[PDB]
DNA sequence: CGCGCG
DNA sequence: CGCGCG
C-alpha cells in the first residue's frame, strides 16, 4: 500500500468497469498484478471490491 | 548448477525429507521463499520431489 | 500465472 | 499457507 491507492484503484475500476488485477497495475504505473493484489484483497475483505472467480476480474461493490 | 542446488541435495540426503523452511534455515537464510526458486528447478529435472500432503522435500 | 501469503 | 511467479 502506497498509499491511498485504493482510492486511485477505486476511480479506475468505477471507470472501466471490471478489470483483472494485471491491467489495474499496469494503469497505475506498475508492472505485475503482484504490486496491487494485497491492496484489492485489503478492500475486498472490507466489502469494498469483490472479484468473479472465473474471470478473475475485480469489481466494484 | 548454482553450487546452492548441491548443497540442498547433500542436506535432503543425510537429514532425509525436509519442508522448505528447514532446508533454507540450513543454509542460512530465513524464509521458504528464499529457496522455493531452487527446490522446483531441480524437480522440473527430476533431482527432487515433493510430497504434497507433508509438504516435504526429498530426494527423487 | 490463479498467488490473496503477513 | 500449497506460492515456484520472472
Amino acid at each position: 500500500f502506497s498509499q491511498q491507492r485504493e482510492e486511485d484503484i477505486y476511480r479506475f475500476l468505477k471507470d472501466n468497469g471490471p478489470q483483472r488485477a494485471l491491467v489495474i497495475a499496469q494503469a497505475l504505473g506498475m508492472r505485475t498484478a503482484k504490486d496491487v493484489n494485497r491492496d484489492l484483497y485489503r478492500m475486498k475483505s472490507r466489502h469494498l471490491l469483490d472479484m468473479d472467480e472465473q474471470s478473475k476480474a475485480w469489481t466494484i461493490y
